[PDB]
């Protein structure tokens, strides 16, 4: 996150932190929501070739959490797209983890929530990803949403579709490398309306909106794969 | 590094730290050497796909550095196959540095040196990678360099090469996945003789070899690309 | 708030700006806390000599409100101990303010919230007070609760009491001038805990506690002065 | 200022701004005259009780400042009188300001002018107390001096002395509540000739005379406690 704040442990209750080993051998860093006892929401970029993942759980301190598991299963979307980032979720099947003052699941989009657009609304992303600071504590910003037709113009034709939800990052704060997979919140309603997907070309501190996947597009796929309705 | 000793700023002068951005946005870690005041060597399979590293000198403790610079450039060996880690070696063009007592280079080998294949010595590997332990300190241990024709009985045929070396593990003590990129040096003679490459299939704590980029099988391809002479 | 962070308007419904007038013509800023559509909550030694007090609602920008409202009267605890701080509570009656997205009122303590004394609990403080940045817009931090035992060793004897709630500044974190008469709130609860009320005579970088006004100890004189049973 | 103008950097280089902690820990706002390069002249009644002084010098727009300085020692005057505002002069001792395009003294009376009552001539006021518009930008007006014996008979017998200076106000131009301590200067001279003392208490917008600290009896004083002669 850069010029973002500090948490504290207990302040995001749902944040999962990903340390991924890929098929190439190389260790990546990626956030996750706890969305239920056995299972983390995050992004496919993030785990499409990866081998194994540890999850971490209830700390604000990055590699520390008062539950530290191993992946049973990664399920990343069929129609994932690389190259245009469509489609970037992907869920972790983890042994079941019971829910703690520091460790809670995130509410995910039901009933007329799922026509909700959600534009000009401030929400809370957060991660360990690169920021100006040293700190290994998790950090977390507001970035208000757009609507999609206002981020399409910043972005090449056929990036931004309705599957995306765009937050503003035009006050210098913003998610950056690492943060991919997080959390996006409406912190009012605990509610999980996007997932960090992408980061303008231009860079973390270049202003331009950053790319998220809308939670409510992906709500039968969430339903079916985990087979919970929510 | 699984059963390594810890290090402290001034006892590997040489290690580099690296923090990779790859084309598809994740957030790697490497390790490399410094090889000269504005050149890293490390490892093709962390930056063959990458766009910006930030590079860590002189600090033992990840992420810190007396000098944190970003790359110029990055040369990625031509040659390089992922699939089975030949020519895996890649050079990182830094803005000088100047050497200090936490940061200083690593002799790479000439003349007769080129010529020895170092087997049965005792050579020191260090590194940030997955350890015992959930640490931000540099490890290292001591690992017996063998020959190929014994390392090459322990993986699939082919994957050992002249240009590989390796390095016994069978007490436990092993590089593993975030050590990649790292040096693999004759402490005594203060020289750079393998780049971390690929841990076996079966694991870092399986007792089975290590494969190392044999630096003096690469020496043309360093000084033609660096313009420097050795 | 020193080391604070930009809160947006709606993030604190509740908070107030007090531009208030004193009786020897000087101009004073102080926060308070909406807990009716007709009242704010604030410290005595802000008010205890005012005349007049202009109250900004529903802005996170400092003399900004989409309510600005002048107050009608102002009651300050009777027993306010200026040379102690004890009792350092007034309340400020206002004309009719109709609750808004931005405008909300913090919940007081009911039930046995009564008997809670909240230690090790983080809570969150916001106001517009000094700050080592530049901005206009109301800065936020959380403080550790600590219990008045541990509080009272860091005080002369006799200033931290049963009324007293201290939080922690040790991580450089704190209330500052100007901060005054601000909300100590439980987020999750939505409950308001503590008044600002002092800063060590050590000075806002300190690492010294910040007393507070518990709010459980005043909330009959609350009761008593608004005639509201909360 | 009330229906004042708007000023700009360097319109006014001898307006000091002073953020003003006080002993009670309230955070109060008062103007001031640069005189020397390490002296600023304000009110008693503005620092009398204040333990410290952030002073911005070089800037129309409040809390910002081209020079920065905190104050190093505060001299009230001794015989000042609260109820009656008799003697209200003060003296901030600063580190040494270099003077710049924005930061200049202003002159002080001297010779024959310390004779002089200067009876019907317009002076400028300036300040950044309460005006018509939420402004954080230095405001200044006009105001004719009368004769003294013109003056007292607007205000309780006693109020208006020897030292005291009037200004009027009538067309509803008047310094206000946040423009204690501020210059009254004659323009073409660049002199100063008084010190924003008190406002009626019919208030600001009465169309009444405001009094302020007469220069031209305090010269002593000053020259005592600064050390310096004019």
């Amino acid at each position: 996150i850069i010029n973002g704040y500090e948490a504290y442990t207990g302040l995001f209750p749902y944040q999962a932190g990903l340390d991924i080993t890929l098929q190439d051998q190389r260790r990546v860093w990626c956030g996750g929501s706890l969305i239920d006892n056995k299972w983390i929401l995050t992004a496919a970029h993030c785990v499409h070739d990866a081998v194994s993942v540890v999850v971490y759980l209830g700390s604000a301190v990055q590699y520390e959490g008062e539950a530290v598991v191993n992946s049973e299963r990664i399920i990343s979307h069929s129609m994932f797209n690389p190259d245009t980032y469509l489609n970037d979720v992907a869920l972790i099947k983890i042994p079941h983890v019971e829910y703690t003052d520091n460790i809670q699941p995130i509410r995910l989009p039901s009933g007329e929530e799922l026509n909700n657009k959600f534009e000009n609304i401030w929400a809370t992303v957060s991660g360990w990803g690169q920021s100006n600071t040293d700190t290994v504590i998790l950090q977390y910003t507001y970035n208000l949403v757009i609507d999609n037709d206002r981020c399409a113009q910043e972005y090449p034709p056929g990036i931004i579709v309705e599957s995306t939800i765009c937050g503003d990052t035009s006050d210098g704060k913003s998610p950056c490398f690492g943060d991919s997979g997080g959390p996006f919140v409406l912190s009012d309603k605990n509610l999980l309306i996007g997932v960090v997907s992408f980061v303008s070309g231009a860079g973390c501190e270049s202003g331009k909106p950053v790319g998220f996947s809308r939670v409510t597009s992906y709500m039968d796929w969430i339903q079916q794969n985990t087979g919970i309705k929510f």
